[PDB]
């Protein structure tokens, strides 16, 4: 017999566990229990420190919740109004010398005109495709064009996707981006050119929220906090090395066994495949892709610069940098740097001088945070990419050569993003009924792998929901449909169901 | 204070509030009840019995289900193999002389070469015309219109539909039959023309099981059997006449009063706005349209004919009868109709002449189930419509002038069917969300009024999935997402859930 | 036995009459003559003069010939490079306070840029459907909305089409405009709006020439001097009155009468039936419909404004003038009007006010020549059309409130336009080959109606083409085939061609 | 100084060149000769003879008339009804054992039905192509397809015409098949097919008319014979020798040599280019490509038999007969071969046993007259054609092994048909040009290369419209615009036109 015997174990305290908990422990029926690795909960969206006390997310996070429940329980967490920043989603994208409002094609008035000309007549060519098209597109790429038109593609979605998913758009499936017919809206691109207008996708209702202190990571420590401690089992004690299928048994790095009827396991599945010493998942799981992603942070002295102003993150097509991605950190909190009375060292200027000076100075502070990605069809050289990212600060005019660096940061996560390849779903229909099949319930950003419910809001409630199919038998929407969970606001599930209510009186 | 107080009530025990009954009691936590004007469970799903001892349901029930909760239940209910008979989903079409087998459009090589030519050449205009297609059809008729071309739409689904819906095709919304492009399938139909070919839409894998005893109102009766008897009021004590919704109380025909937390209600939303004494209500639910059903029922000697043979059930779209549908009922179950020993008298001969006999004589029989629809918009005589039905099954040549009636059945019900108009969803969205806010689930046939969602499956589940909304949290995703459950196997919930099991541990 | 008899008789010595007499002069097999009721031949290719010596067309006449054998005889008649001046086919529409160089749609973005996006918008939906139209337009308003999308065809050539043809687009055919598809040039359009180009349809290489003396007239006069003086009869003497086409015999006013084996008639069609006495034809010719044109002239004092420039035809669709069409006659030749010593009092200012003395001063002068067109469906008040011209002058910014008119002409032609009805080709079949088969050639502007081959090139060819078609069996393909005729350069007939070279020799 | 001397030198005296004598000897004004190298005029469109007195022509020549100017000179030249024999165009194309009616796509009901549908679904996926086409076809092969669909392109036209042509439609052109849209006919093939109909092309209507009397060829004997003797040069005291295009000399066999203003040339274009020795010209005539004609004849003892019946022509497109057309030349005139009492000895049995008899026996006889193409691409075995023709016969069931053969005929004509390539345009519109700058008007099936007016009456016209554009400057519409006068009914231009009549006078 085990060390422990519950009847859901759950491994994994990233959001997606803490949501299994944090339903488990509102329905308060089946005994159950949450492991992690680490000390810390909160897993992809926690938060680093650098020693001169700057932040850094694991890159660019930003909420949008599709779900009251993840709502009530972010809530519950931090409850005051002053836990949390307010912040407009404004984005833009870097192109020829440019901050262009995101959606980009609706802002290419900014772009010389002969590259307009070129734009436009793509676009038309994609209309008058678009009003004949009796198939569905297959890749990435060819919904890319399909929307877009050659000439916009080739200057924004084709060079900056590479960049992100770290494979080029032909090798990557489209039915991840929903439903929506893949065509243009060419009256709306004309009309923002021939009125000279530029128009982000961003305004008074078009907000996120952002935790005051701690960043992201904040969040999934208070959600944490509010579950039985007893039930919690965090650090090296929590490592999971071993998972035996066939006995319902894990094993954990100290030696100790739990017994389980139902296990819902939010690692890597790749590493579950791993675990489970099971060689057929493993070479089913191998057929599956990742990137790697590294972040890198620059705090830099100084206030914030007119050039940046209310910007919150940035999408970079072009190669005169090595990120895809730049968030301003500084924007998204005033904690997430130090105050402007704290005295730091000047470390380097961004074009890579000594500084004058060795001497501690005041700010204040702003701070830049990027990442890079890196697969086996995208090396990055772990040992310059920090240079050439200071190095692409100066090329794309974020920063001046002039500019004072006074705290770098700089972490590689091996797995950072689940590639919706073509060949994903093909894969994932063996692994996931073969899982199922013992009772495992693999769920989760790596746990599921599937990007378009890949957010923290939807790992949190594909968490809720592995319980509640496995408690009330209700139907995994998030897991099996994404169009149908990311086109409305989910609102039954509450973190105070009529079952709670009725149960007190 | 009322004399009975209960956190769940549910007013109806026809299928849906048998299906909120059945989840309240596996879930058995939150008090409740279920009451009904009819001693006997099941609404429309229930079964009459002529004095000469034939069944008859309310017109044609065939079960196709979309869920496991409700195969569990059904299995509960009647457990034994010699509880049911499986039967293929046979089914014609009447035209012209013919009995064409269903779909329809792939079996017209059946039908005269020029009026072959007449329906590809519709049909080809149709595939030509959806090529180009850039809009969804807005009304019922366009739909056929696209699907079919005009001539196949005249012969078959246009004609049928306004003798079952008893409202033109042009009157009703076509959003209820689901996501699929109206477009025909051009070539199918043209190779099943060419190949000289017919085939029907059923096989081995394409069956139903129907109750060996009582007909489909036996099912019923057996679901209901497995709940507790005294949260159970069924007849004249179970009469709902009042309904205080801002009390939260409700007012039964002898007086009694329940107070509720929450309420269930499947009676027909119209009544209900009526016991409701909401004025507001009563005028929103008059926006509604409905059609009435007449059922008749007859009963013929003979051993069953060769030329009626293993039909199940029959469709209607020409003139010479006023029914839309038969069903050979006694293929149904050897129990639908009395054995042949049993010896009844002759009541007329189909060609509606005296017997030159009075005297009792044996059988085997068989037995024929029509159905006639009625509303404002298609008046049907009821002193002459069993007459007529008569006569129509001879014009049929269902029946032979001499073949001798043993019984005959006639009932009419008011609330037959649930029209979708183009009008339903508008009225709707202002009835069930101001029900809502009450804490009023008003769910079913006429509970919600939504037809794609309204066989006996459907229904149950409308109310299994309001008390889960109602306790769990659960998204109702029967009532309001038709094509998402229509278009999957529901299997999650089962009669026994994870909170049963362990709960027992 | 008639006064006179000839193979060939020719009525009319327009350009369709002076044509069939070139080719039969240079032929010379049959015998011929050629009639008209004016002594100075030319028809409608006449010019007046006021008595102040400013020269008027019947309004802006502008030659682009489509063959060499008019060339020829335009060369002949006038064989010095002086005799001639060369313009580059300059010209404008006025719209919304700007003069904007035609095409129309290659150059809205003169216009606002609200106007700018209407426009697009309007040819985006018009590409759209022109990318999935199978059928021809059937009418003018049709063809237009088809070329220009909604936003372009109300600027400009829907009201600018009812101002010129006297009848809506509505009513007019579209086949008249050749067999090009009616479909946008949308990257066209797009493009010089994007650029904030412009650019006309006129260069080096798309010119014309305009006679040095005597107005377009000048040539007519000139082509008839070539012709034997004995086989003409111009004037009173030459007025017909009566054709008898069964005694194949003409009667002119003065009681003359010709017998011909062959009539090429170039009157008016409607005029020809009259004089024919024939009541069928007369019921016939009135199916056909024809605009007037009012024909205006405004001499003007001063050099040449720069407003103005080298502006040659300017087109006006905006409701602040009567006119259509506004020529810069005065540009066209510099003996169209007075050298500039030649002395005239101001008769008026454009502001309609009368001027100060009757001194009569200097020039030098210019002068502008308006076309109004009338119909039943579209009255002139020709008491006031002057003046309202003259103000239409100042409202278009043509004429300042100061500028001193020296000289006016109003003249009314009956028969301007032939106008290309709906009714115009059924109308036609019925009347041309009943007069060709009684061997009347009825040729013309108005002798045989069609608009598309109605200027002076297609009127001179119509008549050469049908003495052609009478002697030597050609094919009349300028009568049958505009599109032919005018889709290609006509090189093959020439004023000598092999026939006079052998003959000579 | 020349021997000879004349306007207008006509070489050639098959029916272009005859057409240009016509019209030359009609006209009566420029002096003119017609040289020929064979004394006896027709070109391709005479006939030989077999010793056993069986005529053929140069393989299967139906007239259809596009000109009046044709129909005179033939009735001219054959006046009495007697003189010809007139027939109904019926055709069949040899598929699968079957004799299909021409057009193939209509009468596929005789194929068996797994082949309809895939014929009926290669045609759907056509029309619905053609729905959304904006692009016209570039080779005949996308033509075929595009017309026909997959399944009835392979059955037909795509073999066919490689047995044809002699090259793969993909090396051929398109547009020599006119300005129809390339597109199925779908309703009539479907039609037909469900209706089981078969019909064909033909009736009371579409007939054509053959000489009573030697073949094609007495036509062209007829109608040169109605030249001025001394005007013609036929024979090896006609055949040219050498073409001096720069002295306007022509140079004959026998050494006589022929001044000319005028050159009409009707030889092979390739020829004339070898006789003017012009090395540019050889180098371009060798960019044209053309096929060479087997014609093999066969004749048969006994009544027609019944199989045969009243077919005219027939089309192979399968590869068990080298032929790719058959025409039963004995029903095009009871005079192409001997009467019934004339005795012939049986040479041969069709399986190619020798007979029991060597005796000569009566007939009646019928008579087979076959084509073979050659090109560099499709190689013919001269030694073995004649026996793999008749081998052909047997496989084709037109020869039953048993009958007797009396006749047989073999001839090769290397320039057999001018092939409309891809590149022909390209090729002609440098030639002819060139040709035409020295007053040398090529004009024929090889004079000027055009296949699409490659017929006799076709050939006829283009002689006549060369003269007429010589001598009155008329358009040369047969040769420059095929469509124009294949789509109308040429009436204009008579053997006696208003020339003629008014010098009579
Ligand atoms: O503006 C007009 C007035 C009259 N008509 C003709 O004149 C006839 C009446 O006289 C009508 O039927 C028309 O054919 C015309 O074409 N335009």
């Amino acid at each position: 017999h085990p060390d422990i015997s519950v009847d859901v174990l759950v491994i994994g305290a990233g959001p997606t566990g803490l949501g299994a908990a944090k339903r488990l422990n509102q329905i308060d029926g089946p005994s159950w229990m949450i492991v992690d690795s680490n000390e810390t909960p909160g897993g992809l969206a926690s938060t680093d420190v650098t020693p001169e006390g700057f932040l850094y997310d694991v890159g660019g996070h930003v909420i949008f919740s599709h779900y009251k429940y993840f709502d009530d329980c972010l809530d519950e967490a931090l409850p005051k109004e002053d836990d949390w920043y307010t912040h407009q989603r404004i984005s833009y994208v870097r192109c020829q010398g440019q901050w262009v409002p995101y959606p980009f094609q609706n802002n290419i008035s900014m772009l010389p005109k002969e590259e307009q000309v070129k734009c436009i007549d793509g676009m038309i060519d994609a209309a008058l495709e678009a009003r004949v098209a009796n198939t569905k597109p297959k890749t990435f790429d060819e919904w890319i064009v399909r929307m877009m038109g050659t000439g916009i593609a080739d200057l924004f979605m084709r060079p900056y996707n590479f960049k992100v998913w770290a494979v080029p758009t032909t090798k990557m499936q489209c039915a991840w981006l929903g439903e929506r017919v893949a065509a243009p809206n060419l009256k709306a691109v004309t009309t923002n050119v021939i009125l000279g207008k530029t128009a982000g996708n961003w305004g008074p209702n078009a907000t996120f929220r952002f935790p005051a202190r701690g960043g992201t990571g904040g969040i999934w420590i208070a959600v944490a906090n509010t579950l039985p401690k007893e039930k919690t089992r965090f650090g090296e004690k929590g490592k999971v090395t071993k998972v035996n299928a066939n006995n319902k048994t894990v094993t954990l790095q100290d030696g100790t066994t739990i017994g389980y009827k139902k296990l819902v396991s939010t690692m890597a599945v790749d590493f579950l495949a791993e675990a489970m010493n099971d060689q057929e998942l493993v070479g089913l799981t191998k057929q599956l892709f990742y990137s790697s992603t590294h972040v890198i942070g620059v705090g830099v002295r100084g206030s914030r610069p007119e050039r940046i102003g209310d910007k919150c993150w940035l999408a970079f097509p072009e190669d005169n940098c090595p990120f895809y991605r730049a968030t301003i950190f500084s924007n998204y909190s005033p904690y997430n740097q130090p105050e402007a009375s704290a005295a730091l060292p000047t470390m380097q200027l961004a074009d890579g001088s000594r500084p004058q000076s060795t001497e501690a100075k005041e700010g204040p502070y702003w701070s830049i945070m990027l990442e890079v990605s890196e697969s086996s069809m995208k090396p990055v050289n772990q040992e310059t990419i920090l240079a050439d990212c200071i190095q692409g600060l100066v090329n794309t005019e974020m920063l001046k050569p002039t500019d004072e660096i006074v705290s770098t940061y700089h972490r590689r996560f091996d797995h950072g993003y689940p590639t919706p390849t073509l060949e994903r779903e093909g894969t994932l229909t063996q692994i996931l009924p073969k899982l199922q099949d013992k009772d495992i319930w693999s769920r989760g950003r790596f746990g599921s792998w599937r990007y378009e419910v890949g957010n923290q809001d939807h790992s949190f409630m594909l968490g809720v929901e592995a319980v509640d199919n496995i408690v009330n038998g209700a139907v995994e929407l998030t897991l099996n449909y994404p169009d149908f969970v990311n086109g409305r606001q989910n609102t039954e599930r509450r973190l105070v169901d009529g079952a709670q209510v009725f149960a007190k009186s």
